[PDB]
C-alpha cells in the first residue's frame, strides 16, 4: 500500500540540515522512497526522487 511499508516515504525526508531540525531535504547519501522505487540524494535536494535533480536509483522496496 505505501510507498515502501515504513520506510522513509518521501516527503519524509531524513534531514533539515541538521538532525533535530524537522526536515526540509535529503542530503548526499542519505536515502529515501518514492512509490516502490528507493533513491539516494547526490548532494542536497527536496524535488521529487527520480525527477533528475540530484538523485540516483539504489532499488526498490517494493
Amino acid at each position: 500500500m505505501g510507498d515502501c511499508a515504513n520506510a522513509n516515504v518521501y516527503p519524509n525526508w531524513v534531514s533539515k540540515d541538521w538532525a533535530g531540525g524537522q526536515p526540509t531535504h535529503n542530503e548526499a547519501g542519505q536515502s529515501i522512497v518514492y512509490k516502490g522505487n528507493l533513491y539516494t540524494a547526490n548532494w542536497y535536494t527536496a524535488s521529487v526522487p527520480g525527477s533528475d535533480s540530484s538523485w540516483t536509483q539504489v532499488g526498490s522496496c517494493n
